[PDB]
């Protein structure tokens, strides 16, 4: 994928979960800085994007598309440790029944267990 499609896209998913949720933007930003703030709405926004990258459905992690698109997204030095932090974190949010929060959650386990860690 071109860098301008991917880019093109992460700003597309962006747009569209910004505005689904009228998240402040500094606490999206935040996000990239491991400030995982407990707001209702800044967890949706992390949802809606995992639902828009299909890496998320019904609050469930289904894992293949992640490994697609983590390896489509990043080149191989940041895919490595990526895929590493999915596999660790495979099972994380089973059992949260609200899918806000599993995506939270999850989101915040990949942050943890991933050095180069990127989201839209």
């Amino acid at each position: 994928m071109t860098v301008e499609q991917m880019m093109k896209s992460g700003e597309m998913i962006r747009s569209v979960c910004l505005g689904k949720t009228k998240v402040a933007e500094e606490l999206v930003n935040g996000l990239r800085e491991s400030k995982f703030a407990d707001v209702k709405e800044l967890k949706c926004y992390v949802n809606c994007v995992m639902e828009m990258m299909q890496t998320m459905k019904k609050g469930k992690l289904n894992y293949d598309a992640s490994v697609k698109q983590i390896d489509t997204i990043m080149p191989d030095e940041l895919a490595g440790p990526m895929r590493a932090a999915l596999d660790i974190c495979r099972t994380v949010a089973d059992g949260i029944k609200n899918n806000c929060d599993a995506a939270y959650v999850l989101l915040q386990c990949l942050s943890k267990n991933n050095p180069k860690f990127i989201f839209p």
